[PDB]
């Protein structure tokens, strides 16, 4: 699924498959609908990507995936949601594991969203999908 103009249903789908796609669900409760930043993308303000991202890094995010989950599983999640696919090895996993460990959660996540293979892939209007 890609931006465009023709969108209203074809915006509304994005949204959604977007939220099925980073957060695993899109039947979550109304206080985890980031509805400002789906009002932007809506109105073009911002990017598929820059939706993707304010999932990623919202506290319904942090909750899901990283709060209760051992370091390494947090990383493997963030590869599925995030790149639409698992680690290549445990190689991937140490190296994460040493970026979160030195510059925090906000930059993990942000690795995998700004990354080369994240806009080979996806871009800015595609929604992620596994791969």
């Amino acid at each position: 699924e890609l931006r465009s103009r023709s969108t209203e249903e074809e915006v509304d789908a994005v949204i959604l498959a977007v939220y099925r796609q980073v957060l695993g669900n899109d039947h979550l409760m109304s206080q985890e609908r980031l509805t400002s930043a789906e009002s932007l993308l809506r109105g073009r303000e911002i990017s598929v990507r820059d939706f993707v991202r304010a999932v990623a890094l919202s506290e319904v995010y942090r909750q899901k995936f990283f709060h209760s989950n051992p370091q390494n599983r947090f990383i493997e999640l963030n590869y599925k949601h995030l790149l639409g696919r698992a680690p290549y090895d445990q190689s991937e996993i140490a190296f994460h594991t040493d970026l979160y460990h030195q510059g925090g959660y906000e930059a993990e996540i942000n690795s995998y969203i700004d990354s080369v293979e994240y806009t080979e892939n996806f871009g800015d209007w595609v929604v992620p999908y596994f791969r």
